[PDB]
């Protein structure tokens, strides 16, 4: 009856030790100590009645090395002399005297809509709360962010090397939350900007609504499962008129439909009768489709491989 | 829209830093290692063949200092010599040679039904990832362990005091996870041999439910609130007749209802008619009650209080 899924977050500890407060004047928020180098918002550097408008080159031009106070809270507290500013799209890349000696193996990767990332929530330069999200097709995530989070950052693990993915930004109307990939663009079509913003449709995960049915399978429920198949192609173009991602299959789905024997076309199948309601029934302890888990979180978390 | 609420988990590293890999004999699992302690599942000393219905005593009787084995795998890898080794209840209290020179400040503390902790799950030794759970009325959580998570620990933190509640020990029929705490009880009734046992019923808790009224409130959903009130004693009698906890208010429900103008026993009252069906309604996204969110993390997730 328990599935056996929960949000499964990388252990952070990791990520802790390159956490530290940056400060720019009146404002403060966090940023990412990786060698030489600390990455924040750009913002920071926003006076607080600037922020709906404002000129980021004029305000980076009236910086200084010395504009900028970059403290680590944490472990063995330091102080870090800022000697190079610079400005990459919506992040400032700080140049400080001291490469962090706990600096990880990492990489910088986008990451993209359905797949899942863990997030260090910091306040102040200190850690408070690490959660995991999926990327939504709209480039918003469903996080748990307020005041003074900006500049916590996100992040998966490929062995021991960790690929920073978002960097805190901003809250959306709708309660949802956007931010930066390490490159500087921000995620979607959205502006670091304290503005009204469009923001795109979101659309359930096909992929990762294949995934949880698979789940449900690998727990014995299975009432769902008929002979009827629905082609990729043919769901797709289903996908596009019902609010749903285009499917795109993976070697982690395939995995999932060799263990349980049941082929990918019955799923995309039984999601479109599942669309229209579960009448009266239930799957995993749910009325409506589950899309916040995905292929590798079932393949690992239920059948320990990864 | 979105709430603000996600599955919370304390950052890890100060406990990543205390895991250690167990071994005895051909069994293996996960240690903690506080000072010169190292705390463990006592089924580590249980054959294979043997683990349905284990005489702990005379296998206690049997070992020696030199029949385990622990190791330090993160960080700076160490083998860790045992000096001494004792059983207290369901665990084992092997004591090393070298004090852990990462022991954070800490405590021992028992988790009460329906409060929230994080877990660090582990495999030899290492930490895999991090999630939240509450404890269920029934003395189990709805986790996700596999073969080798045994000793894996749950805890909580108030300010930089880590309080471990919970070393993992066992699965049951439904799916669910028990363990132990580290005064050597099983919560629940359990018992760590590897038997079917009467699993007790689950039930709401009710206080999160409140909770989570409160956190639709705080976002705008509060169609479901009318005047109408249930006292706390009659909303308990009617608890134990469908299915809930009894309620106990505590301070940090009290700040919920100031800061929403909404009386406890306002959502007592909704809960009833709730209970019996939302009429096709929506709260935060959900068709049935939500109970995996605390007042706490309403408190600290949404308004930002501790």
């Amino acid at each position: 009856h328990h599935s056996g899924l929960v949000k499964m977050s990388h252990p952070s500890g990791d990520v802790e030790a390159c956490m530290v407060q940056v400060t720019c004047g009146s404002m403060t928020l966090n940023g990412l100590w990786l060698d030489n180098t600390v990455w924040c918002p750009r913002h920071v550097m926003c006076p607080a009645d600037q922020l709906s408008d404002p000129n980021y080159d004029a305000l980076l031009i009236s910086m200084t090395n010395h504009s900028f106070s970059v403290q680590k809270h944490i472990g063995a507290p330091a102080n870090l002399r800022v000697v190079g500013h610079a400005m990459q799209g919506t992040l400032l890349k700080l140049t400080v005297d001291v490469a962090n000696p706990s600096t990880p193996a990492y990489t910088f990767t986008t990451v993209k809509p359905g797949a899942a990332f863990s997030v260090l929530a910091c306040y102040n330069g200190r850690p408070t709360g690490t959660f995991t999200v999926v990327m939504r097709p709209n480039y918003t995530i469903k996080g748990s962010f307020l005041c003074g989070s900006c500049g916590s950052v996100g992040y998966t693990k490929e062995g021991s090397v960790i690929n920073f993915c978002y960097m805190h930004q901003m809250e959306l109307a709708n309660g949802t939350h956007t931010g930066s990939a390490f490159d500087g663009t921000m995620y979607g079509a959205f502006m670091d900007k304290q503005v009204h913003q469009v923001q795109l449709t979101d659309k359930y995960c096909s992929v990762n609504v294949v995934a949880w049915l698979y789940a449900a399978i690998l727990n014995g429920c299975a009432w769902f499962v008929k002979p009827n198949r629905t082609s990729v192609v043919s769901f797709n173009e289903w996908a596009l008129a019902n609010q749903f991602t285009e499917f795109v299959g993976t070697q982690s789905v395939d995995m999932l439909a060799v263990k349980t024997g049941v082929a990918i076309e019955q799923l995309l199948y039984a999601i479109q009768q599942l669309y229209t309601g579960f009448q009266g029934k239930q799957i995993l302890g749910s009325t409506m489709l589950e899309d916040e888990f995905t292929p590798e979180d079932v393949n690992m978390q239920i059948m320990g491989v990864v």
